């Protein structure tokens, strides 16, 4: 028997999480991999997890009940993850498939039926964490909000927030596609060269530059992608053009203070504005089966490039959760939870 | 025998609200012959109707700030829509007696040089001319435009229309139940809310004296919001949107007269997947401007469409009309009325 570690929501944070106190992990529970009464299921055994932004919002008390529902407290978080079927008395599931979907943060889970999880088309041998980001979750909502709400014409200029992470180095990619200038700010140095990279025309430092200033000098700006709200969407509507569209996706400024205002909402009115927010699992059904059959033979052929940050061992998974929420992610979170007998095997 | 043409002449930028005579002044000193006055080839026109409309204080600013639009200019008459009546006539193609609308100085008298600026009037139905600034004016377009531009409504959602007894707000309470919408309108005083109910409003509330979240928790959540006032309304709104709510952003008024007003849960917009559109009556109107012509004034006649307006009579008040709307003590679309029409005017004892 071998152990089957947890991250369990343990208390609800009043600023950002703090680990070890708002998770826990918990190496209490064991598993025999031969002897686990399957009841016709599988055997799954979890190797990638995402750390993703919004798991911040999860982490509140339980409330009536919405389309968005909180974590529970005492219980395993969960999220999008990458798993293998060790063992499976199910005839869907064969040992060896690996399975896309939300995973509880353990490692090992005992599946009755494929609810929940999809087959991984994996043709181009890319590394499974792959599936978590430029062709998972993060990678659909660039893809799919930008086609959805950009209307771009050639010439017009976008400024895209959090630029290096991996919804907005997507969104970048594809702006550039469609002939756009490129303005995008992010955290560190080694950011701003990955935003140059996947080529943005002017690509800044926020903690070291100012930000309305630039906006004024490269802008104005057409279309703003929104991923930290605050101070940040005010300096955008302050710089916007006449018709601009503004993608709202995320609003990170003020996940770990409960909002961030803005002062100067006036300006859609003035500067007739379209402000949409999305939720990607709301528009996905439109776009999943062209996204799933042009998305993997560009990542294979570099056309469109990723950056991750692998941290090793689900017992890190409550310190990158904060990792995301301060920023110190050098790119896409993901947690490295066990390696796959294929590729990478273990020998001295 | 020359009348005084008298103006209202923008003096000061106000700080707060505006204030009558220190921010706007009432200037008598010019006088006009109107049978002397020399026209070179153009026309004498008459002010008979001016609007007072809640964006006038948005122009009461320095001529820096220069924004959207263009900032009232001082020492200079303001200006806003209007409609007068030709007197005399040097150019061929208006002709005394024509009634005209659109932008006029805040004077009784000007003398154009032809008809930029101004379009004949078509009053086939004979209504007030003061109709032409308000439910058939740029007020209507406002409210008949942006709901068929933006509202995209879905028989038997729900909208909620804050400013709801005004005349954007009780236009579009009226195109939103043609559409087969359930209607939640507030307004700030009893007699309001008799208006919006008589306009088929749903649920009518006194937001001074009822709380705005209360009613929404109670008769939402909101498909629609037609955002008149912004601030702590629109806040409310958020709170209470349905998942793909549409937001028209028309006014924010809670926030003109002290430097913008603030929102703190705009987050609302990713979580329920709210399309917020803000908009300018201007840039949308040659889309629909015919439509508007053709379809509006028929239904004004036969009381399809019906409205209220605050008559204000005397050029003098103007100033103090601004400052009424930007209070609320308006009770309907502000209306200053300048002068009577001389049309059916027989001089007998
Ligand atoms: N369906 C949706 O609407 C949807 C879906 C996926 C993601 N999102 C949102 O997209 C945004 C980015 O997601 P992602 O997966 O690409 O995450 P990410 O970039 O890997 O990580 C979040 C990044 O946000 C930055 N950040 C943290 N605090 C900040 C602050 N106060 N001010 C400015 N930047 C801050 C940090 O990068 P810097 O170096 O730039 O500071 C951090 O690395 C998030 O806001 C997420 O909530 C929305
Ligand atoms: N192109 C455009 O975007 C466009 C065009 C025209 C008009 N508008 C806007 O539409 C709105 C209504 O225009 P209207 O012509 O129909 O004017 P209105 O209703 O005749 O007059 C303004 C009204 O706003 C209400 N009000 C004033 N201060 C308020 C405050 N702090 N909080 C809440 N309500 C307040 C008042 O009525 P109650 O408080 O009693 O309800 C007041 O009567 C304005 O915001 C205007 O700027 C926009
Ligand atoms: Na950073």
């Amino acid at each position: 028997p071998v152990t089957n570690g947890r991250i369990i929501f343990n208390s609800i944070p009043t600023g950002f999480p703090v680990p070890g106190e708002t998770t826990i992990y918990d190496t209490t529970e064991t598993i025999d991999l031969d002897t686990a009464p399957l009841d016709g299921g599988f055997l799954l055994k979890t190797l990638e997890l995402s750390v993703d932004p919004y798991m911040r919002g999860g982490m509140r008390a339980p409330e009536k009940k919405s389309y968005s529902a909180p974590f529970t407290l005492g219980q395993p978080l969960r999220g999008y993850g990458v798993g293998v079927v060790l063992r499976s008395e199910n005839p869907q599931v064969k040992a060896g498939d690996h399975l896309y979907g939300f995973f509880e943060h353990t490692h090992y889970s005992i599946r009755k039926d494929l609810t929940g999880l999809q087959a991984i088309e994996n043709a181009y041998n890319l590394p499974w964490s792959v599936f978590i980001g430029v062709i998972g979750m993060p990678g659909k909502t660039a893809y799919m909000a930008w086609k959805e709400y950009a209307h771009p014409k050639q010439g017009e200029t976008v400024f895209v927030s959090t630029g290096a992470g991996p919804v907005g180095s997507f969104v970048i990619q594809l702006a550039k596609a469609d002939g756009l200038k490129v303005i995008a700010s992010a955290g560190s140095e080694e950011k701003v060269q990955f935003m140059k990279e996947v080529g943005a025309d002017v690509a800044f430092n926020y903690k070291t530059t100012n930000t309305a200033e630039v906006l004024e000098k490269e802008g104005p700006i057409d279309i703003y992608w929104d991923n930290v709200g605050g101070e940040t969407l005010e300096a955008a509507l302050n710089a916007a053009n006449v018709n601009a569209r503004f993608i709202e996706c995320g609003m990170i400024s003020g996940y770990n203070s409960g909002g961030a205002p803005v002062r100067n909402i006036f300006h859609v009115i003035g500067k007739s504005i379209t402000m949409t927010g999305f939720i990607v699992s709301r528009i996905e059904p439109k776009y999943s089966a062209e996204f799933y059959k042009e998305v993997p033979a560009k990542v294979a052929s570099g056309e469109l490039k990723y950056r991750e940050h692998v941290y090793n061992g689900l017992e890190k998974l409550g310190d990158v959760i904060l990792a995301v929420q301060k920023g110190e992610n050098k790119a896409k979170a993901v947690v490295h939870v066990a390696d796959d007998l294929e590729h990478h095997h273990h020998h001295h």
